[PDB]
């Protein structure tokens, strides 16, 4: 028992997906797990425990942002034993070369947050994905002919930004997609030991300004069937 | 109509008490407010508006930690002509001369995050409370013969802390009580022009280690939230 | 019997009116003090003990800056045994709401001085006054009929800047008053557990361009009637 | 004909090994490359053009350092058309799940250099190598049985460092190598649109004070070399 | 006429001695310079000019602090046309191989201050002398046969620091005295196009924890001196 | 016998020039001193030791930029007892009060490196020369009816920079000369309790687009390697 999540050590597989809204995960459960059984509901951050093809899988809602996202994930892999976490979302893109409902994989991720910075006593830390989730990613992908952008993402600490022009630095850089919660989930899997990925579809061009349910669900497929890759 | 919030204008009171935990919001939708009901549901993050006295309020979860806070404390300023926000909650305290149960109230509101930096070209903002919100807040509790601290908080990007000797920093400084999102909250009323308090009750003390005495002194706080409110519009 | 104060323990009350200007302290011992008598005078920095409708009080200059303000009011607090400073000075206003010989109270004090994140490991110190002065204060100015603006300060460390861009900055988050002291006041009070408060005129408006002596009286009178009913 | 590089556009393969030392350059061009002409001294960093089972390669040295290699690798892209460079060099480890000899890649790469931050108005920049050219050094590598350490390397801007707490914060991190021209040559990569990658062998054990021969070395940095022109072709397609 | 300096363009020589006491500066217009008068006198900031061996001076207090001084230097140079500064006053000593009563130069000044962060773009600035000064005040101090020693000062934010730990790395990296404006004066300097010069006399050994005023008068017979060798 | 000097204590004077290109270091040792030998080349990096007027004096390449500098003055002080060192470059000039084929001393080094701020706790170091050397320099300039401009050096990290704009803030606040090492040198001499200066010629303006030939820059280049040498006899006196 913890405090922000009522479970008991077991509840949770090893290996965890985790779409921010908590809907998402329930959505998750009960239409690509098997017997999906709710494990936690503590300020309705739903997280359930079910099996894939055999495996099991656990899925839970992580909340918006780094704080939040790091309280859950840090809590998942020191108290509940999670070695692998997979977060899924939708991104916004910066660049031409990436489209709506294109899908990307964050290796690295960009940040405007100061939480790396803390843990790496105020130099540059490279928030990376696990090199092997990563490969397995595009491996699912591939598998079924989904064409998926590997790069940089940026965690935006401020959804409603004060500063726009940023969006320009970004896509000079080559950031494949701004979401709001890889650059911290990235720092607590390097802290504690564990390993992270983080998976978006492009629901929106910021630049551009540019279906949606059925990109998402190529999204989970690939999560899922690179959790079994993986395992290999 | 807003990305996070599913409601419509006019839904939500000009008056928001927000607590971080949505089932939060729940319980003192149904134990404070009179005829109160669900407003927004997007996420989980439940919301509601009912009459408090014959005064209409509304009360939302606002999740964990300063982007969630800024989230939906910007959407309800700007989409829900919401004027005034009052955070409630639990915080922890560094000091000595507080203690578990204490009700404090944050004036100003420090922090180890970046976002007023980006807001304020890397200087220092001092992300401060509404002064008035402050005198009403104090003066209800005054009236319930509830002693309120009232001072700086601290508002924590990382509740699993890397570096824990930054409490005892704190606690030097006068910190009253450590919390995630009030910075946030004061950054976003100094950007959209709005008015916001946060008030929370001790719930843990990080220094010394210190249900229902909780539950109990979680009352007292919404207690004076909401006749801070009425003090207010006077 | 410190380096910057040459005056006796005692000698000072406790409680401190603080003018930037030493000619200002004098001014006001004079003008609104009850027999005050000299105090200290190295660097010319007069110091006064009076009273003030019965009550002792002192008033003493703190000289330009947070450097200069911070060495005066530590020994004062340290070594005179001073309990509550407020500051009282002219200040500049940025925003189009605040008009010339406005009274402003700063609640709080941002500054682009680097003192409070030495103090604070480099995080950010919300530097802010005494709820309880700041109670006082708007009391008193409420019982003589002046409208007060309580807010944000800005406390400058460069009085000609190089980067005069940041009082639109300033303006768009509602600062009320710039001026060059009151962080480090707010900072020293917090370090050395003694209580403070700024208390300004809008002497300047920064934007706009835009009776000083009166409306200097009028600021001097609220903060010495807030001592009195501070001490109930 | 640029300041640092007096060589003439075409003179360069699109791909380019880079080590540090010039004469490493040498050894690579002479042992590992057919027909390898020099096609460039100036500041005696040498740099070579030959050929790899018929593909045209390029190998460089590019000096020590973040400043020192992005001065090279932005000339070879914006004056040679060079369209993906692999550094090759040595690294100390400051992990025990780390032994020297390892072969370690940096998909990232940490600093505390503030060339990122002075980019991207000072927020953090992930400095992360091309995808698709890691896969082809980790298949490469698991080819030629080398089993290879995907992570983080750290790149220093002082040797001796003033603060040797530091590693230990490294080694916590799971930083995989400390070396001192990833971050940079990352950062070069992504402002000018090019691909890059470091890889690199474990020469010695900052934590525990383990130590390699010449001989090991030489065979370790040989493997190394084998892997990062494997890629080239994989990479190729 | 300036809002800090009561003076008229004319009313101050090319170049300006300044202590920061208020009371020094006007001991030095009386002892050392013949025929001086004063020419301001707001808040109690004493300037006077006067002739030292038939050359123009003038010398004026500049309270303390890095914010203090640059107010005053700022106006005198953007102001009064003053042209060069030479700084006098007391500094701590760190190292050990500096004893009390030495005259140390700072050729360059180092601190912990945020101004010349904010005028050089967040860069390292290196706050430095102008060359021919500190050329001129070692010849002027030889020809006395007195030793002086050059170096780095440190100007500190907080005469009481919070952290007393900084002391040892400044003897380390060599700095030989700590003061309280030089890098602003440096600053203001390169800022306005004008050549400043900080020099002090070690009052106290911040160490060792270790006469006073003819070592004071030793510092003003050089800087003085230097003055008409600058000239040349 | 150091990891990147391949010399033996006592191969080097106390005092050592330093150029950043190994090649004017044979130019430097060959031409002015007398009896030069080659004492080390590790990574084509050439360290030569000769006399001048009878006084034994090295001279020494040390790459580009601040990391890589770092390394080899570190090594000279720390391995092989050097006391003084004096670099001798080019720069860029970015003020109209300087003009091509002006030489320059760096009293001081602005920088935009964090190598400093990682040595003095964050806060700003001013990166200083030693007082006693530019003084020497200086006087051998004027003895020799060299002008000289004595202020503020410009260290960059980027060579190609990201932020042009930054030249016309050096220029407001009188930077004489934007060169790569000099803000390294001087914060390794004062870590280790060494001396050093930087001089330098003007190659270049930045803000004029002005140029100078060949010939003009070896000329006023071999006016500064006299100047440098001519101050090492004064500074001796």
């Amino acid at each position: 028992a913890t405090p922000h999540i009522n479970a008991q050590m077991g509840d949770f597989a090893d290996v965890v997906l985790m779409p921010g809204d908590p809907l998402r995960a329930k959505y998750i459960a009960e239409n690509f797990l098997d017997n999906a059984v709710q494990v936690c509901d503590v300020r309705n951050m739903f997280g359930y425990t079910g099996t894939y093809k055999g495996r099991r899988i656990s899925v839970m809602g992580h909340g918006m942002g780094i704080p939040s996202c790091s309280i859950y994930v840090t809590e998942l892999i020191k108290d509940y034993g999670v070695k692998k976490i997979i977060r899924v979302g939708s991104c916004g893109a910066v660049n031409e070369g990436i489209k709506v409902r294109d899908v990307v994989i964050g290796m690295g991720a960009c940040t405007d947050s100061k939480v790396n910075r803390i843990r790496f006593k105020d130099h540059d830390f490279a928030a990376i994905a696990d090199y092997k989730m990563v490969k397995a990613a595009e491996e699912a992908a591939k598998a079924r002919g989904i064409d998926v952008k590997v790069g940089n993402l940026f965690s935006a600490e401020l959804f409603y930004t004060p500063d726009p022009s940023m969006f320009d630095v970004m896509d000079k850089y080559g950031i494949v997609g701004v979401e709001m919660e890889a650059a911290g989930i990235y720092g607590v899997a390097a802290e504690y030991g564990a390993k992270a990925l983080a998976i978006c579809t492009v629901s929106d061009h910021i630049k551009t300004g540019e279906e949606r349910q059925n990109t998402f669900n190529e999204m989970i497929e690939i999560a899922l069937d690179s959790v079994l890759i993986g395992d290999q």
